[PDB]
């Protein structure tokens, strides 16, 4: 690889790691860059000992977006012909949990990647924001809807029509990312989050995240009959037996992912 | 009632009061424990003298969820049979407000009833959380829908997967409760809220809470179509005709529930 | 104008300011100040020159919410003749951006034609509620909608059923508002606000506008595709080029709107 | 009962009729009938024998809708009394199948029932229609909805702001009905039907059931996802196995409801 | 009128007569023609004399489309910042109902504002078809999505992607249109039609349009609700009470439109 | 290619053939089937040459289905796997239209195969059932939410739950297909309708197929400012002027693909 950095962590190797690794563009999400992106998350979404992935990238910056230099000059027609910005969204068809942590700059691209993943760690330094505006263009990849629908409209049209930057402290008080870490203790504390993931049942994992990201895709209504369906499938598993036993047994739970 | 306390509280008894009293399960709601509480709120629901609702627990406790012994040994087709967990929703049939007051544990199902409830207050000491995950299942009653609804997809998905609990604190700055209060009296905040709407036309507040809850079964558009017709409607009511006149009359509305 | 003072404020003379000027009646939004208030919106939303609305009022009230005397003698049937409360949500069909700088009261319609502004910026001592339920009837501006859209239901609940107010502080860490300044600076931070993106091309802030506003009218998979076709459209523009070459080259630029 | 008739008509006695006995009123649903009607299909719900259900009425008449005389003196207080044309909607809470067997007049509240019920057969006299506009009333019941989502806008429209009748001719070219029988074969060719329906697994029907209804209740994206996850869930049950094992023996499926 | 005849056909004027008068072009619908149109149709919705308005064309065109030699030099950016191709979608906000005659050739822009009424006559010659694949371009009147909720997606399709036509007969049967008549009395028998509509209540009339419509903005249980919504607030009309009141008295109804 | 077989048919060779060629197995669609049909799928789709797809079986089937010998013996958790009965929507991501030519036999997965196309054509002796529910299993692939969404509620629950066949002429008058034509000549006329739309230029036919396709996904307000977005797009193409000028200037459209 040459933009992105991996290893597996976690006790018993159960989390993997990817750490997109290009200093001079600020992480910029070039093409190539991309290319590995997915490459490294199918090899983890494969790997039956991992059972969730951190994404990061450097100290300074997780991404300053897409490579600005590489759609100076593309078209319209450029856009309906297919090889303009694929397969950026195939981070949201991972199966297992991925943790974003974010130090520094998550800018545009960079910020809407982060908001891909399922659950968001901040370094106290780290930067949100969609200056896309700034550019003449709009966000491309989630930063109007996925940001709003987090952020509330008021911030998000803020952020959307200024281009502003917002703290770690404001993106945590608005609902973007859910914990704040100190700079160096960052990437630990998410691998810390995705060892306890890695220990529940891989398959009611994937039921569980399944079920939320259901909770943006239909009414209230719906939502829970199809949430019903899932938790009554899962007592078709060995892992919900296991577990419920492991309970009142009063010792701990071994699942085996089925 | 073997395992609640009911009573009438308030201004005028227009507060209905229930308390989950099965102090030794921590709470557990079991299926006795859920036929009582629909009992109990049926009886509130049909009294003209109660205005609203207040649901709370121990000191220590709200509910530590449904009785994990009760399904420990069921099956998927006994999800299928319609006899297992069956009436838990019924809480979301009832017209009139439901406050829920949590002090202490609010985890899996006791987490989704207080979700339920239309208001939640929370002691110092409250804890959420769905820890169905570590039993190897998924929420069941809206964990993974009003909790998501809420407090943003970070947040719920980290909750979800990890089961790990937020503190009251937490929960009123991601938007989950809309009040902290210290434990010793938070069952009287929550009555004290509970008188005030309890004062208001009866008939009118049903229709408020209608449209609030409408606003996570369909688009913004035609939610705000569905209001306009509801407001329309309160025009066909005296309540309505003397609270607008109570006003420039400089004095007290006397609503007849009419 | 007879309820209403327009002026042009920006740095550039950019930014389009419209105060509610209705002092007595605490800024209580009659049939004649609506009527004046669509034409100032009107007039700006043609003006070439201007890039973005401010809307404001005194510094006591913004508005305590539509004039109760005028509809206190109103029937069902007066309702359904379309000549009651008529072209309230004009505000919503404006293209440019809108800023609320919000100081005192913002009560029922006033909070609610806040709540239509894609921004609000709020005074230290701002108060928004709902209080339509004190007065036998319910939110009908879409209180019921946006508030709980971007408070979450149990705060929503509360307002609205209660009347209760809360205060700036408890309005941003809620998201209802997403900044708060002293009193004294707030319309003048909105100003600047208004000139951050009156400075940014027009036509790319209209798209960027509509996209987010679809965040409340689809689901996430629809809203996502949607984006994608407003962000493909941009590279029909020439803003967008010279946005995008304007950062290779270390330049500003300045776009034409087109 | 004074209202209805049942008899389990069925062969393997797996088939329950119930049959609308008022023929005074044309079969106008009082709400006498209609607390009858709920146990009836309750009762046949809960037998585990009946694995279909068929409704019909007499001759000439399906239903000439809900009885006139019953809402003539009624306010709109008496609609939120909670209880004034209520459980009219209990069919739709039915997991098993429901046939209605149409012959003659099926008007109003006759016609939304039918509508109510999984599948309709219409003798080749029945006529539908949605009269309520002349009684200076709408449809209450699905008669806007249902109608509407089946035979197109236009006819909609045209039979509820008309008042007109259509034949069973019209119904089944328009999608409403599915098939057309001569009136003295009519009731027998729905329990050939429901007999069809109840020889196949009493679990699997009613997961194909649900994932139909929920075409109405989400987008084709989710319907389709929905629909999955239910598939799947069928490879957890025994009668699945039997089912295909089955066709590849070239014999006759033994299903066991499991 | 340039290119419109206008005049109150009903046997009382209750009815509102359109015709489309522009004869050397096919009717092509040109700005100054839509502009005519939506002054015809909001003098009709103002006079409390006509309950229902009936739109045709000539006898070997409804309407060829837009007018394409007034597109043919416009471009991108005459899109957004432009009164080009405005007011279109007028017709679908009158309240009162809308009958379209088609005879002949109802074509692209034709086609589209046919579908916006709420009723569709054709006469035994008609045509329908969207041919603006064929100009390099797409529906944009709601060819795309009105067509396919009534007709379904092949034809839909087909007719689309390949700009071919459909008989009076085939649009009949797909659910295009309600009724078809002689190329003589067409015109007439909407007429008619529009009488029977205009004898009704023109509030509860403007109700039930609202509640179809409703069946294509939302999940059918939420439509149900509306409906049931609107229902109970026919019962504070004095028409409600004359409507059932005439049907027990054995006797005909004058409704008073309140 | 094992089991199928492509071709060039168009009068220029736009037109790509894929014949479904297992005469054995009825057609059954396993594994290695639809790992060829995706091949084919792409290949056609990267091919500028083809403006079309066309997708055929043989005269006495067109599909019997998935193979049912190849999920006999699956699991629940085979389900969860990721990688039972894979990649069968694939055609579902085609930009380019599809056209079903359907002889003879098209049953569960065949039939779920060929509603995914765009538009279907049917052999007069074609046969059209989701027999699923009598080998114990439920529709997996769209079969009780594209079925439903054309032939309405009741006929799609009398398919689903009884697995009885229709005929290519139910199939036609229902809105499942849209045209039947002899069996020998069906390929021929599906071959010249794919031609005509081959013949127009392919960006914007991928555009209006995308439009259609939005029908199914969001609200038809939605769907309309939807639809306005993509027309006012194709305003940036130069097939859109070609398109509008040869009309004008009375001649044959001129045709480039952007
Ligand atoms: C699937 N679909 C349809 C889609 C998918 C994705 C997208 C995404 C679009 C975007 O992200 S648009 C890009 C939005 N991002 C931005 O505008 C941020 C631009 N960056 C900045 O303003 C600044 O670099 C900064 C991040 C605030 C840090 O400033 P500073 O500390 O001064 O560093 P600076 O010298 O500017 O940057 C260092 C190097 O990184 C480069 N760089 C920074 N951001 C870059 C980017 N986004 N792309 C490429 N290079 C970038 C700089 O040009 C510079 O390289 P050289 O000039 O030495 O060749 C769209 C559609
Ligand atoms: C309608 N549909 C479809 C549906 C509707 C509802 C649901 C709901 C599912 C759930 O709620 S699953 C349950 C979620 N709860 C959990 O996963 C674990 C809950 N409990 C705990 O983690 C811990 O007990 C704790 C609450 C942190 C307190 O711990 P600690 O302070 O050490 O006390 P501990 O001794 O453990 O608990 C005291 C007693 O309460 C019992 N207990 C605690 N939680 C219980 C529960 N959820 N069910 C039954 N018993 C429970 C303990 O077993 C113990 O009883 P003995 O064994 O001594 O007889 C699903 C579907
Ligand atoms: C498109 N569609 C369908 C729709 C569109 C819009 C709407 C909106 C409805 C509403 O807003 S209902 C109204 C919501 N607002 C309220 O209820 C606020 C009522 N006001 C208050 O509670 C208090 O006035 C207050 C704002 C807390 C300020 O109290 P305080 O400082 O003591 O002043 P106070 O003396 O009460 O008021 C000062 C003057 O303002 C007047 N005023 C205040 N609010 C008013 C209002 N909403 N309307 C008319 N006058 C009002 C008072 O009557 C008084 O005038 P005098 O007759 O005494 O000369 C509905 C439907
Ligand atoms: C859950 N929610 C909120 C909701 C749930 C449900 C509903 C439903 C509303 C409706 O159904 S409104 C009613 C819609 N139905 C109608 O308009 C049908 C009215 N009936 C007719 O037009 C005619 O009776 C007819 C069916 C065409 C048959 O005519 P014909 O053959 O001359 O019979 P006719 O003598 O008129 O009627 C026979 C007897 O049945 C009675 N009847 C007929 N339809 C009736 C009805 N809908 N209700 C009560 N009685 C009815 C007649 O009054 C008469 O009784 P007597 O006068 O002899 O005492 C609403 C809301
Ligand atoms: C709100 N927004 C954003 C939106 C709102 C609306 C729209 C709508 C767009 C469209 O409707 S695109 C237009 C769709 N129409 C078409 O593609 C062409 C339809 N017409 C034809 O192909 C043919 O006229 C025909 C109906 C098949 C038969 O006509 P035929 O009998 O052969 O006579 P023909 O000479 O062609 O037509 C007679 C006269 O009408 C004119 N004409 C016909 N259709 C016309 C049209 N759509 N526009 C302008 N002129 C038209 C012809 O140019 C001719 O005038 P002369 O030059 O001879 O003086 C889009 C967006
Ligand atoms: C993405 N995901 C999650 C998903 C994607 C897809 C699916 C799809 C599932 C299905 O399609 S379940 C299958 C639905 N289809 C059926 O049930 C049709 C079964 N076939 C039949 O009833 C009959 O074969 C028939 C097509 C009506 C006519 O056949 P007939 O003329 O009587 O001849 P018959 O001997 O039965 O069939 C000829 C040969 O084809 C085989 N065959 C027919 N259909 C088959 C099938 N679906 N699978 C495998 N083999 C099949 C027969 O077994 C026989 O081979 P031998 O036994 O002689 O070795 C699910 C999920």
């Amino acid at each position: 690889f040459q933009y992105i950095i991996t290893e597996k962590k976690g006790k018993n190797s159960s989390v993997g790691l990817i750490q997109l690794n290009r200093p001079k563009a600020l992480n910029a999400l070039c093409n190539g860059l991309i290319e590995e992106l997915n490459q490294a998350l199918e090899t983890f979404e494969e790997d039956p000992a991992v059972g969730a992935i951190v994404l990061t990238g450097g100290e300074k910056a997780f991404a300053a977006g897409a490579d600005i230099k590489e759609m100076q000059n593309r078209t319209f027609q450029d856009c309906y012909s297919g090889k303009f910005l694929s397969h950026w969204d195939h981070i949201t068809r991972i199966k297992k949990p991925v943790i974003a942590a974010v130090n520094g700059y998550a800018l545009g691209g960079g910020c809407e990647l982060a908001m891909m993943c399922d659950i968001i760690y901040a370094g106290e330094k780290a930067q949100f924001g969609q200056p896309e505006i700034l550019l003449g263009t709009i966000p491309g990849a989630g930063g109007t809807q996925r940001l709003t629908r987090a952020v509330g409209k008021s911030l998000a049209m803020e952020m959307v029509l200024t281009g502003d930057r917002i703290s770690a402290q404001d993106a945590k008080q608005a609902g973007l990312v859910s914990k704040i870490f100190p700079v160096e203790t960052l990437v630990e504390e998410a691998i810390q989050c995705a060892e306890k993931i890695a220990n529940n049942s891989k398959i009611i994992v994937a039921m569980a995240k399944e079920s939320v990201n259901a909770a943006f895709e239909m009414t209230l209504t719906e939502g829970n009959k199809l949430e019903k369906k899932l938790f009554y499938s899962t007592f078709a598993t060995d892992d919900r037996r296991e577990g419920m036993s492991a309970f009142v047994e009063k010792r701990k739970a071994n699942f085996k992912d089925h």
